């Protein structure tokens, strides 16, 4: 009764060098009840598109939809015209074509909508895709390396759904204030599977793809996981941990031991989002269940993996310092209504969420970052005590301080966001790509219903 771990399509270029992916609305089953749900080439979630490093491939995009949509490839260092901007819209029927150049570490990034004000509802509908990133370094390595069997995404998501069966997602005051919170965990689209693993290492590469749920992994028998890479890539050396804190967006990679017959379960523990944590996720929930077969696979797990750059010395970097601001009516009912969950003026929502004192504005890009020089940016989120986990497209950058102290070690590599939650945040970014204003980058809460009521700010480089 207990059903598969669905595995993506691990995709790559046909004979003219292209991948085909199609947006469109199907049909998936939850406990038993039919939802409408929509997907990438299927009707839930999406594929694996595999990229190798200094190789290009064009991607056909298909909107099926009866809504415009866009995609953004979250953690690709590529330029503003990729994600597209305005051209980036893609109409009902509607058909845009990317070429995609390759030019970054091997990483496990990803791609959803990102219509503004749109895209909590597009990827709460079912919209996610991957990108594997392969370079020379990671294949040396010899991890676990056969997909779907010992090298395995993992994309973790709640949703919420109404008494029919149907996914219950509105943009209200209160969704806008907090985010969009289910009960139900799914992952990889099915809720509670197992996966049947050969003895030996198994990689997961996990996606928190929850729109406003922070996640903390770890194991039912609290066997170790090993880190491997971050949003980014690959770390200089495997990190262990007994639990892994994933914020919305974020990516690790991690292996994990299959050393007997005995099935043990890949868990999520309860995090405090402002300070409560809300059932059914006050408690160990299961992911999935992993299931050792007799047979033993042969991947390895070697000393080190990987060099990063040192930091270079911050006398004489560009200084960009963003406020985060939420409106403080939208912050106080969602203090009061998760105190009890737990336990008129002309208000517009739609723009109610800030930084810089502005709601993102798509016709005025608020800075221009230099290409190919190191900036450090400062973003402080000390207005409330809410988590904003912090995107910045067009880069993997270096954290040099979360939230008010230098990164754990299995962050302090290439990472694509940045937690911001009552305290400050500085990272070391760095643009190799152009985005003019008709194609400008985003930088964003992830929290995906507060960068939808204006919590985004546009840049060109
Ligand atoms: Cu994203
Ligand atoms: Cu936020
Ligand atoms: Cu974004």
């Amino acid at each position: 009764e207990r059903p598969t771990l669905p595995i993506p399509d691990l995709l790559t270029t046909d004979a003219r060098n292209r991948i085909q992916l199609t947006i469109g609305a199907g049909q998936s089953t939850f406990g038993g009840k039919t939802a409408t749900t929509w997907g990438y080439n299927g009707n839930l979630l999406g594929p694996a598109v595999k990229l190798q490093r200094g190789k290009a491939v064009t991607v056909d995009i298909y909107n099926q939809l009866t809504e415009e949509t866009t995609l953004h490839w979250h953690g690709l260092e590529v330029p503003g015209e990729v994600d597209g901007g305005p051209q980036g819209i893609i109409p009902p029927g509607g058909k845009r074509s990317v070429t995609l150049n390759v030019d970054q570490p091997a990483a496990t990034c990803w791609f959803h909508p990102h219509q503004h004000g749109k895209t909590g509802r597009q990827v709460a509908m079912g919209l996610a895709g991957l990108v594997v990133i392969e370079d020379d370094e990671i294949l040396k390595l010899m991890l676990p390396k056969q997909w779907g069997i010992d090298d395995v995404p993992v994309i973790v998501q709640d949703k919420k759904f109404s008494a029919d069966g149907q996914i219950d997602y509105q943009l209200d005051v209160m969704t806008a204030a907090v985010g969009w919170f289910g009960d139900t965990l799914l992952t990889n689209g099915a809720i509670y599977p197992q996966h049947a693993a050969p003895r030996g290492w198994l990689r997961l590469r996990l996606l928190n793809g929850c729109n406003a749920r922070s996640l903390n992994f770890a194991t039912s028998d609290n066997r170790p996981l090993y880190v491997i890479a971050s949003d980014g890539g690959l770390l200089p050396e495997p990190v262990k941990v007994s639990e892994l804190p994933v914020l919305m967006g974020e990516r690790f990679e991690v292996l994990v031991e299959v050393n007997d017959n005995k099935p043990f379960d890949l868990v999520t523990l309860p995090v405090s989002q402002m300070k409560m944590a809300i059932a059914p996720f006050d408690k160990p929930h299961p992911v999935m269940r992993i299931q050792p077969i007799a047979i033993s696979a042969s991947g390895a797990l070697p000393d080190t993996l990987s060099s990063l750059p040192a930091l270079p010395s911050l006398e004489g970097l560009t200084v960009r310092k963003l406020q985060l601001s939420m409106d403080p009516m939208l912050d106080m009912m969602g203090m009061q209504m998760l105190m009890e969950k737990y336990g008129g003026g002309k208000f517009d929502f739609h723009h109610a969420n800030k930084i810089n004192g502005q709601a993102f504005d798509m016709n005025k890009p608020m800075f221009a970052a230099a290409k190919g020089q190191y900036e450090r940016w400062v973003i402080s989120g000390v207005g409330d005590m809410m988590l904003h986990p912090f995107h910045i497209h067009g880069t993997q950058f270096r954290i040099l301080s979360e939230n008010g102290k230098p990164p754990a070690a299995h962050r302090a590599g290439w990472k694509d966001t940045v937690k911001v939650e009552g305290n400050v945040s500085e990272v070391l970014v760095k643009f190799n790509h152009d985005a003019p204003k008709e194609h400008a980058y985003m930088a964003h809460c992830h929290l995906l219903e507060h960068e939808d009521t204006g919590m985004m700010l546009g840049f060109t480089v």
